């Protein structure tokens, strides 16, 4: 039946939030490895975690090109071989190799890894909005967004398992096994890939100008710009503050109090995974699913202004309170954030880009849309972490604050979606002209 294609949509979201996230419950691993007595330098670090972005973006323009030109069987399968290579390729980086050598190694890997996740991520809401033409296609690209929770959850929960697994072992002095746990961590991601692979197995300048003619005849229009142009600003500014905190949430949680001054190795590994459980099981998973309740019933936009708001709000009494107060007022105010991002803007500007286009262009808007809010992404991840050494975490937070009001503000730009045919509109819109 129908079922069984959203499904794999689902497992490659899954997939891909998974993998990208997963480089947060990464990072801190490879520092005790390899910079025992210092940080991850500032620069390296931001590379490295943009990396999967930065590739993101190129994957799907590159596949975009490669797909528009010879089709949609040139690039099914193609692109989950891309990011199962670029695991093994950074899961087996030389143990014996220099610290800053390692890390380049990993850098470079996360970018092919981005090129493959990047074109299967505008492809799976297309499928699914063209295909619905129903009230109810907004719950249905909310569930398989929903995936990108589980992706940072069950990373999240892979990540307690497998610290507590060497529990012993380190308790006894073994403490270069977590040399071997971080790759462990990446790796558990091949499993589903794998298992997907399988279920998945068993004049050209001529319309791509009088495409473009359509196109700019189109957005240059008032009513139909401004709605391009809201699309583009509130996937980019979410995707700011979102892979901004998401890609450094461990970063976050040691400013808090969980990271101390007491305990072993092993005491310091497991109580940050503790945070980041909590977090992501209370806050980050649910925010997905109370959207998906909603949208349908309060409507893209009340929720976007929602979502962009009150995420603000907790960020301004983080940079105010964060070197005043304690850990657990910040940790429950941080637990919010994370909540209000996937129930709010995050989730409705990836449905709202791919909602308010009429078909004949939207495959241009919502990948222009979408890479609009991979180029926040980007912003905030290559320069997250030096900004911190720079300006101080208070200051930092206080930006990601000025992105979410204007996130608000630019939502008014936006045709509330729920329940509007967009092609229907555009329809009309030209019947009556
Ligand atoms: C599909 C995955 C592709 C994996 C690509 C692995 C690239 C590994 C890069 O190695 C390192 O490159 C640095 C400069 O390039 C050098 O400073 C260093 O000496 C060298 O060790
Ligand atoms: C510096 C100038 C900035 C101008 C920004 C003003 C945005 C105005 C958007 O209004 C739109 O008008 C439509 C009716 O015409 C409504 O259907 C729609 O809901 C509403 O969003």
């Amino acid at each position: 039946p129908q079922i069984k294609l959203v499904l794999l949509a689902g497992v490659g979201f899954f997939l891909d939030a998974y993998d990208l996230f997963i480089i947060n419950q990464v990072a801190p691993m490879l520092a005790q490895v390899y910079f025992p007595k210092t940080g991850l330098p500032a620069q390296r670090q931001d590379l490295m975690k943009a990396a999967a972005n930065i590739g993101c973006v190129v994957g799907q323009v590159m596949f975009g090109v490669l797909g528009d030109s010879f089709g949609r069987k040139f690039v099914y399968g193609k692109e989950l071989i891309l990011i199962i290579v670029a695991t093994i390729f950074q899961m087996s980086a030389p143990s014996h190799w220099d610290g800053n050598r390692v890390l380049t190694w990993i850098t470079i890997c996360r970018v092919f890894l981005g090129i493959g996740i990047g074109g299967d991520y505008p492809m799976s809401a297309t499928v699914v909005s063209d295909r619905a033409n129903i009230h109810r296609r907004g719950t249905l690209l909310c569930f398989i967004f929903a995936n990108q929770g589980w992706g940072s959850f069950v990373g999240s929960l892979v990540t307690i398992v497998t610290i507590s697994g060497f529990k012993h072992r380190l308790k006894s002095g073994h403490t270069h096994d977590v040399d071997k746990a971080w790759r462990i961590l990446i790796g558990l991601s091949l499993i589903p890939a794998f298992g997907t692979l399988y279920q998945r197995l068993t004049g050209v300048i001529a319309s791509k100008k009088a495409h473009w003619q359509e196109f700019v005849a189109y957005f240059s229009t008032w009513n139909h710009f401004r709605n391009l142009l809201g699309s583009m600003l509130g996937w980019f500014l979410v995707d700011i503050a979102f892979y901004g905190i998401n890609l450094n949430q461990s970063v976050v949680l040691a400013q808090i109090g969980f990271a101390g001054k007491t305990g072993d190795v092993y005491d310091k590994l497991f109580q940050l995974a503790t945070g980041n459980i909590i977090v992501t099981a209370l806050g980050f998973l649910p925010g997905y699913y109370f959207t998906l309740f909603l949208i349908d019933i309060v409507g893209r936009k009340k929720l976007q202004f929602m979502g962009f708001i009150m995420s603000g709000l907790f960020l301004a009494i983080l940079a105010g309170e964060i070197d005043h107060i304690g850990k657990g007022p910040l940790l429950a105010c941080f637990t919010f954030m994370q909540f209000f991002f996937n129930f709010g803007a995050n989730t409705t500007t990836f449905i709202v880009a791919a909602e308010l286009f009429p078909t004949r262009i939207r495959a241009s808007a919502h990948g222009i849309s979408a890479a609009a809010g991979q180029c926040g992404a980007i912003l905030s991840s290559l320069v997250f972490n030096q900004l911190k050494a720079k300006i101080g975490t208070s200051a930092v937070l206080w930006i990601f604050f000025s992105t979410c009001i204007l996130g608000f503000i630019s939502t008014f730009l936006i045709d509330e979606t729920m329940g509007v045919d967009p092609d229907e509109k555009d329809l009309e819109e030209r019947r009556a002209r």
